[PDB]
């Protein structure tokens, strides 16, 4: 009935688990921040120093030509000025928590100065405004995949809300490193995954409740093409003269000398104008600049004690995207499709997303949307709500709204990818779940597509002259359809898909029955132009052979993953060709071996018993300072699907510690 008891730390301690994972005890909150900073500086340092570096806008000055761009870039669109300002404008007791946070970094830097790298000592120290600033770069000034599911008592073996987290981002970018971790203080407990340099977590659960994010795309900014003239710009029949300021920046020399470089901001009544290569002249105008609580909501937002403190937390709009998913112990499930969106009254998303005229008010738009305009869905009939990065029209299944309840301008109504048609099935033809099969659905890796083309392709193949071309049907034929380490016709297929449904896999025009949102599933489908189709298989015989070496390479044999010195088969792949778990295969090397450019990284399962049972990997561990034994130990886990326990109860946590950071604040 209630949560098990909170456990209360009596002093501050990071005690660190066996893969790297800190469970950070605090006395009071700002003590956890401290030794969450300390924490992600000792597992990430140099990366968050450099990126820090960078928000402050001074990667140029820092570290030379390589940086210049993004330098222009966020001093023309004011980022670390603002940052300050949001600093300010912080509650005084979040403020205290941003302080420790940096505080903890520079504390870590000054015990163990050998564990950062030479290049990103000159950043420190840093301050609760650099964290504030790399914050609204992330999610203002910098598409990525994921999927999530939630559901219901009632759709459950054992009456308790399940919950997955499963972004899919690079496996290299560094600001897209997620990182685990664990909070506890007397009245507060998070357990979760958030990218590097964020002091609050993102993908967090503990014992009442937990939430998910996939990216949306919510058109969060309008880009307007001017009409230059007589020195300015034309508005409203009259000619406007742009608002100048003279900025500068430093930008660091071969020889280790700066060298002072002007900048001219010019601004229309949308924003800061930018040129590109072509002449155009363009105005950026951002939603959502004046939104100084993004961290400080996520924070509410996960340290919620009900639903209802939940939802009037996200009501505060100051997260400017993401779709965001939620459940609890109470038994409460919930989608939101969020962000910051714009009041328009005109013209649907493909206007908004393209060059808006720059030379009327007809299309500045000045406010925004409250959360109950945006598609939201709680505890559905289906008992289940998921996101796959498809548009937010089929979140639940049966649907609770249709794409007629709300503006053009929100989403597109674009065909859903095959991932998102998977996840929508493995949701509602399944009952009763355990977490166990709740796990055993998310490893699904169905070649959806093959489903769909294979049945009007392989007859058409097998009348085609060349032997081949007749031996590649036949290995298709033959191809159980996953994909799996030992697949022989996996490769070939995609090698097929590229041409039939273009590199990235989510062309439309080939095949025979269009995708409509009457059949969100099982559409689309079929073989438009067979014959074709047989030309393109004959090219993909080439492009496999010349790739791989033979039609016929073991799918793991080319895909591997490969981390440090450890080397395991892969298996799972492309969404867009109905994979939900994901791993996007590079390009093969000379001898034919592929690794994953994104994909699974964070993965965790809840369920929101009492005490809740949680699962988790990650896919690159949980550090990526050099020397760390921390980066490759997941991944061989990882090609075996062996989850770890995720432990949240302080007795757990003991019997795993390998290391303990008594820590003073
Ligand atoms: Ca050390």
């Amino acid at each position: 009935q209630a949560p098990i008891a909170a456990y209360k730390p009596r002093s501050n301690e990071i005690l660190w688990d066996g893969y790297g994972v800190p469970h950070i005890y605090g006395v009071d909150a700002p003590s956890a921040f401290y030794g969450y900073g300390w924490a992600q500086a000792r597992s990430h340092g140099d990366n968050i120093l450099r990126l820090y570096g960078e928000a402050r806008g001074k990667g140029a000055e820092y570290w030379g030509p390589d940086y210049e761009q993004t330098t222009v870039w966020l001093l023309t669109n004011g980022v670390p000025e603002r940052a300050q300002q949001w600093y300010a404008q912080q509650s005084p007791d979040f403020r205290a928590n941003l302080d420790a946070f940096a505080a903890g970094i520079n504390a870590y830097a000054q015990q163990n100065p050998d564990d950062i790298s030479p290049e990103v000592r000159q950043v420190l120290p840093v301050s609760g405004a650099d964290v504030v600033a790399h914050a609204h770069r992330l999610m203002n000034f910098l598409l990525g995949e994921a999927n999530s599911w939630a559901v219901a008592p009632g759709k459950t073996a054992n009456g308790n809300a399940l919950l997955l987290q499963n972004p899919h981002l690079s496996w290299t970018t560094d600001y897209f490193t997620y990182y685990e971790a664990h909070l506890v203080t007397p009245d507060f407990e998070i357990y979760g995954a958030t990218q590097i340099g964020l002091p609050v977590i993102r993908f967090a659960f503990n014992q009442r409740m937990g939430i998910t994010n996939t990216v949306n795309g919510m058109v969060g900014a309008t880009n307007y093409r001017l009409t230059l003239q007589d020195g300015g710009y034309l508005y409203d029949g009259q000619v406007r003269p742009f608002e100048r300021r003279q900025a500068s920046y430093r930008l660091r020399q071969a020889d280790g000398t700066t060298v002072d470089k002007p900048l001219e901001i010019r601004s229309s009544v949308h924003g800061p104008v930018f040129e590109r290569a072509d002449g155009t002249a363009v105005a950026v105008r951002v939603a959502g600049l004046d939104r100084p609580g993004m961290l400080e909501q996520y924070f509410d937002m996960i340290t919620a004690d009900s639903f209802d403190d939940y939802e009037a937390a996200l009501a505060r709009m100051q997260v400017p995207t993401f779709n965001i998913v939620y459940a609890d112990r109470e038994g409460t499930i919930n989608y939101s499709f969020n962000g910051v969106a714009p009041k328009r009254a005109e013209g649907d998303i493909a206007f908004w997303q393209g060059l808006v005229p720059g030379d009327s008010s007809r299309y500045l738009w000045t406010e925004t949307h409250p959360l109950d305009d945006l598609p939201r869905v709680t505890n559905p009939p289906g008992g289940f709500v998921q996101n796959s990065n498809d548009p937010p029209w089929t979140p639940t299944w049966p649907v609770t709204y249709t794409p007629k309840d709300f503006p053009s301008y929100l989403a597109p109504q674009t065909p859903h990818s095959l991932r998102a048609q998977q996840s929508v099935r493995l949701m509602s033809e399944n009952d009763d779940l355990t977490l166990e099969r709740f796990m055993a659905l998310q490893l699904s890796h169905r070649a959806v597509m093959a489903d769909r083309t294979l049945p009007d392709l392989i007859p058409a193949a097998l009348i085609d002259p060349d032997p081949e071309v007749q031996a590649a049907a036949r290995l298709l034929a033959a191809w159980d359809r996953e994909f799996t380490s030992d697949s022989r016709a996996a490769l070939l297929f995609e090698e097929w898909a590229r041409l039939f449904a273009g590199q990235n896999f989510a062309g439309q025009a080939g095949f025979a029955t269009p995708w409509s949102l009457d059949k969100p599933v099982s559409t689309p489908y079929g073989v438009r132009d067979p014959k074709a189709a047989v030309d393109q298989l004959r090219t993909a015989i080439a492009n496999t052979k010349r790739k791989y070496g033979a039609i016929d390479r073991p799918f793991g044999d080319a895909s591997r993953m490969i981390l440090n010195d450890v080397n395991v088969p892969g298996a799972a792949g492309y969404g867009n060709l109905g994979s939900f778990r994901v791993f996007t295969w590079s390009d093969p090397d000379e001898n034919g071996v592929r690794t994953p450019v994104h994909g699974e990284t964070w993965v965790a399962m809840i369920e929101f018993s009492t005490p809740v049972r949680a699962y988790g990997l990650m896919s690159y561990g949980n550090s990526r300072q050099p020397g760390t034994t921390h980066y490759s130990d997941q991944i061989e886990r990882v090609s075996r699907a062996d989850f770890r326990e995720l432990l949240l109860r302080r007795e757990q946590v003991e019997a795993a510690v390998q290391e303990r950071t008594p820590f003073n604040f």
